[PDB]
């Protein structure tokens, strides 16, 4: 006899328990619903028994209900008490099992009636143990009821201690419904928070490298042409300009920009700028003085350290500080008193944002010291090792080449123009000095595979999609990825096989990658999603920028972690390596280059000739892109006239390299335009001229190119140049870099042939 309240949310009304109570002649009501003390349903009842109930009894209840209250909690009880509990028994790894206890006031604090251990598989789904707990547990309820309502178990209290889960904790764990238990903890190894008690970086870059100095002070430093420099040379002569740096007003955080071209006074100035405390912004030479000032005018610097070659370039825009002028570098070669802490900016790189002209990232000390202190035991490098300085001034992958190499005591010698295109001499070069280690552009180090190469250890290659791995030396290759924003790469790869997608690797030290959905929460492992990145690597921001900065760098919703939201879709690999999956967003690597289009399509349209424009990326069948402007006008515009008139605002890598005139764009009816309609691609007298055309057709992919077109206007860029030089050297004479740019036409290449005539 007796009347029992059966209360649940989640069960069904035709459970094993219920049933199974009324058979031994109980009239179970069955209640879905909230219950209050007053509640008609309330006042004949004997037992209440709760089975996943989604609300809290009031107290009045509970206390009218003392000791003839039970429920059941499929959990070790003193574990994961609250919602979820099977959930969180796996993720939090803690011990499993059901518990049929008394009520209490408070959340399944209640003592204990009757409980027994259960275990999960490895290859059972988080379903699949939510339901064989569910099925323990009411089995469990069906064997003791007797017990129970004749009161004769005794109860007892549950261990201190335990955990608690409410509803709300398992939204960031909301796809994971349908993981097995082996890949929800390898999803949890993979992006487990680290352990308390991580080390912090207790140091600034330029305090590391005048240490690394003290122990090695007359290695060779830095090299250029025949001229060097040790680290005890360096030191002082960064530390002369440095002092005066200071004397001229830098401070902590202050941007200092530096307009120069590779060489020794480069490193020594950067060094400078750091030793006095600021942070250095470099500007390329070669950019339009419109871009110059720019650069000069986002980032707020007052100083300029450049050569008097370059200083009008700036417009008078800035105070300037001659490297060359003796009046620049004070008598004093010791180093200066530390002001800097390690989360003071190191250095301010432009790269393309998503709208507008450009942004400066701000990258932090800390931030690049972690990445060197990764650096120097990944590859092992020792000061035995040389490396090259390849690389542009004014991207990160110099920081790689300059940083990184520094703090490990290795030498770096300089790549200057001269050899920096020609890598069939550049290779000689690292054979005769012994170049063992460096980062080389995908594009560059895809071309310097094919060179005869004894001399290097490891190269390290990123920014682009890499293609090829056929190489002939006997280095090891690493891929490795970044976003600027997070200071130069925040992953890396040991190149070991051939891959359709060459994986991007696994994490840097002190750094977490995180593959979340729209929603932010995460993918299980093989599912695609955005790549977030956390920790040492993340910069503070884009300069002057708060409100980009905010979307960026967002400080997520369940976790509080200041995470960096990439805009790249990657997903884990089983192997727990990171495979990188192209962007949703139009942001293009153009030649290892940011490129985002909409920064180029304005500068193109205050053309007095062209009304509408879009340029697009397209891909060479190679597995990589080209830019290409799309523009409407009344006739075709020379392509010379627009390189130039773009050129005299943008970088040369922002110029595209492909224009195409359209008399009229096709249109979606909902939008502007539709860019996926944008369609897509004189005989010589002599035979020499004739085996030119040809190594020029293959190089430009072009069928019997006629020899009066030039080289720019068929698609050439960088890349073919080098890609010409060396077809030019294996089969033919020798070629320099500039001198094609002087005879771009065949026909005054056709001319080069009175210099080795004149020899
Ligand atoms: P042309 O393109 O003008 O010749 C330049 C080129 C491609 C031959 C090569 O020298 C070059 O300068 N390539 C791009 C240079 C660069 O630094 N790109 C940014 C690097 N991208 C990254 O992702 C890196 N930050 C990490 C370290 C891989």
């Amino acid at each position: 006899m007796g009347r029992i309240l059966f209360l649940t949310t989640f069960m069904s009304k035709g459970n094993k328990v219920v049933r199974y109570l009324e058979s031994l002649h109980h009239e179970v009501v069955i209640c879905q619903e909230k219950v209050h003390a007053q509640s008609a349903n309330l006042q004949e009842i004997d037992w209440i028994v709760s089975y996943a109930y989604g609300y809290i009894l009031d107290k009045e209840i509970v206390s009218r209900f003392r000791g003839r209250i039970i429920n059941l909690h499929p959990s070790l009880l003193p574990w994961n008490k609250g919602r979820d509990p099977v959930f969180w028994s796996v993720w939090d790894e803690t011990p499993k099992g059901v518990t049929i206890h008394l009520i209490d006031e408070h959340v399944d604090t209640g003592d204990i009636l009757v409980q027994e251990e259960i275990a999960f598989a490895d290859e059972d789904t988080l379903l699949d143990c939510y339901n064989k707990a569910n099925q323990a547990i009411e089995e469990l309820f069906i064997r003791e009821w007797e017990n129970i309502v004749h009161g004769r178990i005794a109860p007892y209290r549950q261990t201190a201690g335990g955990t608690l889960h409410f509803k709300a904790d398992r939204d960031f764990y909301k796809n994971l419904n349908m993981t097995t238990v082996r890949e929800l903890l390898a999803l949890k190894r993979l992006c487990a928070e680290p352990k308390r008690g991580e080390k912090p970086i207790d140091k600034t870059f330029h305090q590391l490298f005048e240490q690394q100095v003290e122990m090695t002070p007359d290695h060779v430093a830095v090299v250029d042409r025949g001229q060097s420099l040790t680290y005890k040379q360096l030191n002082e002569r960064a530390n002369q300009l440095a002092h005066h740096l200071r004397g001229k007003g830098v401070k902590p955080d202050d941007q200092v920009a530096i307009m120069l071209d590779k060489s020794l006074d480069m490193i020594v100035s950067i060094l400078a700028v750091m030793k006095a405390g600021g942070a250095y912004v470099p500007i390329d030479p070669d950019y339009p003085g419109e871009r110059i000032a720019y650069m000069l005018a986002d980032s707020s610097a007052a100083i300029l350290l450049t050569n008097a070659l370059h200083e009008e370039k700036a417009n008078g825009a800035c105070d300037i500080i001659d490297v060359h002028d003796p009046d620049s570098y004070s008598e004093n070669t010791n180093n200066l008193p530390h002001v800097n802490r390690p989360d003071d900016l190191v250095y301010v790189m432009y790269t393309s944002g998503s709208t507008g002209l450009a942004k400066g990232v701000m990258i932090e000390h800390h931030n690049l010291v972690n990445f060197c202190e990764w650096y120097r035991p990944y590859f092992g490098v020792t000061p035995a090792d040389k490396a090259l300085v390849y690389s542009s001034f004014s991207f990160d992958g110099s920081a790689l080449d300059i940083f990184t190499h520094l703090l490990a005591g290795a030498a770096l010698h300089i790549v200057p123009s001269e050899r920096k295109y020609d890598l069939d001499a550049l290779n000689d070069y690292c054979n005769q000095e012994g170049i063992t280690i460096s980062y080389l552009p995908t594009g560059a180090a895809e071309q310097f595979m094919q060179m005869d190469n004894q001399s290097f250890r490891v190269v390290i290659t990123g920014g682009d999609v890499l293609k090829k791995i056929e190489r002939n030396g006997t280095y090891k290759l690493y891929n490795g990825y970044g976003p600027t924003e997070c200071t130069i790469m925040v992953t890396m790869f040991e190149v070991d096989k051939p891959y359709a997608n060459i994986p991007i690797g696994k994490p840097i030290d002190r750094t977490r990658i995180l593959i979340l959905d729209e929603a932010l929460a995460l993918q299980p492992i093989g599912v695609a999603g955005e790549l977030f990145i956390v920790g040492e690597g993340l910069g503070r921001g884009y300069l002057n920028r708060p409100e980009l900065t905010a979307e960026k760098f967002i400080v997520h919703p369940q976790t509080g972690e200041r995470m960096y939201r990439t805009g790249d879709r990657a997903r884990f690999l089983p192997d727990g390596n990171i495979e990188f999956l192209g962007r949703l967003d139009n942001l293009v690597k153009i030649r290892g280059y940011r490129i985002e289009p909409g920064e180029i399509e304005p500068f193109l349209m205050n053309h007095p000739l062209i009304e509408l424009t879009t340029v697009l990326a397209k891909e060479q069948a190679d597995g990589r892109k080209y830019l290409v402007g799309y523009y409407v006008a009344p006739e075709e515009i020379p392509h010379g006239e627009l390189r130039e008139w773009l050129g005299n605002d943008l970088p040369d890598y922002m110029i595209p390299t492909y224009f195409v005139h359209m008399k009229a764009f096709p249109l979606t009816a909902n939008g502007k335009v539709d860019r996926r309609a944008l369609p897509d691609v004189v005989a010589p007298t002599d035979e020499l001229e004739q085996q030119l055309a040809q190594v020029w057709s293959h190089v430009l992919g072009i069928p019997q190119m006629g020899i009066d077109d030039h080289f720019l206007e068929r698609g050439g860029d960088s890349i073919k140049v080098m890609q010409l030089i060396h077809q030019l050297k294996n089969i033919g004479l020798s070629l320099r870099y500039d001198q094609l740019f002087t005879h771009p036409t065949i026909r005054q290449l056709k001319r080069l042939l009175t210099e080795q005539a004149a020899a």
